[PDB]
């Protein structure tokens, strides 16, 4: 229907592709983070924020893809076709979920405006020649300076 | 995280299980209705309601499974296993998307409290043994069945 | 140019797509209805509403297809091609004019908001499997359901 | 009773699992730090904070497992089974005590809100693939790295 | 006609001449940066600033050189001439667009006075023999030198 | 990025497509007109209008292609490949520059709204079947 998941939150698909694909954490690390930090708000009857709503849908949509990958294991006899579907789900489909899980978990932790400015800053830093930029890769931190 | 998708919105998976699985329209009919009614609010930069947010996610996850079903048709050589995956996506995985599409499209229309009272009333009707069950099932409508507007 | 004829009027092609083919009266009944009701405003120099403007244009297009269908009868020697073109105009192309004439005649009769909300509620009914819906479709009529005219 | 030890204090076992298991200092280093800093408040008759209460219990349970490890060395004749128990206590059981010692010693220092923001920030850093990961991990400190006090 | 592209903007060809060739990102990185940041203002009907106007024109010139480089691949049979023209466009002509795209993207990001004063101070550094200057060039960045994003 | 060059100025590539490709004056005639009329403002250290900004970029971007066409003459033997590249630059690439120079020189001379109305009027003239098409095509005039 030509829907961009990020633009009600002030970002775009293009702005999350401005960070390298290998930057984003694994789906497992991101689901561990949502569960440790956000679990009781994600399981609550309250809406909380639109990031909570959006993140609840992505956690359930990913769990359905893992039921699919478990199903392709049992119900597909062909080994090469079974391995080729499971790889597509974990690699090609996993990339869009770990951008989406990363974005909402980061906007809950660090704030939405902080994460949108971080995408711009980190993607410009990665494209600068190393002699002309700050030596350390940017990172998000909730821990204050001393 | 267990995460019932409906309890944010005042329902549960068990309340939507009052409806039989064959109650729900096809994903295509529901996508047509979301587009006919809610398309411009679904494409907008604004959060409109949480139903809009929840419905955007479902429409995008479904389009992502159709990319999968198109991919499996191209990239799987074995026809037997190609058809098992394409049928599991369109049938098994489609059932939970057209329950979820039905729920949010019905709450954007009709209101959310109306859809929960509809689920309770439809359950009373479907639990009735067929001998005592009235011919008119409850249905979501903003109109009577016979609408006389005159002018 | 990707123009929707109904979008100007608050409706959509797929909002009207749920009405069945047997829902509509024949083109001839629709033309008789527009003429028995709206004829003097349709033939007037004034713009009356956009429904009048849109309905004048559709009546004139249908008369050009009837000149075509009469021309095809005279100018084609082949019986199989002559009947296959005349059948396509009266049936396939007739269905788009039946739908389009019904819409503007009804928005003049009942009001435009009444016709759009009727199409929302008719679609809920037609998208329901026959087991789960009341056996009578919703009705758009000037008349009471009893159809007894006092006063 | 499931009883997460950390949720009284605003964390969980899953939040402390952002840290790898080899992140944590040895039990000996942590016992030295509790003694260097908190010893007199840990030996006092007063409840100081709940971190003090929780940390006294962990220090006593650990000393009770070291009585076990000393006992097994004396009273088990079989060397093979003696070494399995002493290694399971010092390694497997030691891991959860040095996570718990790290947590309360770090919250007595630095504050508790700082340790939870540190866990969130260290998780962002450790989840980053090593290509994009900055060289300086987040660290708990009350000072800058270069502290110029002059006089 | 002896036009300086930078003179309008408060700079000069020789003010930007001191930046080394390795200073600039590739054209592709510059085009990705302009698109990830400025795209909706670059594609808008409005004049936003003169940097937008100047940057729109340079993006369109570079696309014409990429049509040239693709045309040269197809339409030249000689390998030595085909590679010698494509190398001249991507390297020699690319360096003027790298310099020109860097300048307007930086004046949108950092402000124009910040970029001009950075070029004054970068030139002092680059005109110094390496023995007499600090080993790190001055940096124009949104980020702290530590690159740790709080808030 | 699509980036229609004419969109910030109130036109489109489709609107400038009303004019045939052979309508436009040569690059040399257009650069002579810019130099006679506009040269001191084009060399000014001032934003004058956005048409000045856009026209400075096109004059410089065309001067780079003339360095390329000179470079191909010096640095390429195999005259068949030298002649295909120099003619592609002067003919094929030149068309887009003499549309772009024509547009900004005209909006700068006659006004931008006048040049948009001229495109609409020229399209009416060029769409007219030749029996009813006036012998005088529309032309831009300040006189």
């Amino acid at each position: 229907m030509d829907i961009d998941p990020y633009k009600e939150f002030g970002a775009t698909v293009e702005l999350l592709s401005f960070l390298p694909s290998d930057f984003f954490p694994s789906v497992r690390d991101l689901l561990d983070t949502a569960s440790a930090l956000y679990r009781e708000a994600l399981e609550s009857p309250e809406h909380c924020s639109p990031h909570h709503t959006a993140l609840r849908q992505a956690i359930l949509c990913w769990g359905e893809l893992m039921t699919l990958a478990t199903w392709v294991g049992v119900n597909l006899e062909d080994p090469a076709s079974r391995d080729l579907v499971v790889s597509y789900v974990n690699t090609n489909m996993g990339l869009k979920f770990r951008q989406l899980l990363w974005f909402h978990i980061s906007c809950l932790t660090f704030g939405r405006e902080t994460v949108i400015e971080y995408l711009v800053s980190f993607g410009v830093w990665i494209r600068t020649p190393p002699a002309y930029r700050p030596p350390n890769a940017p990172i998000l931190s909730t821990l204050p300076e001393t």
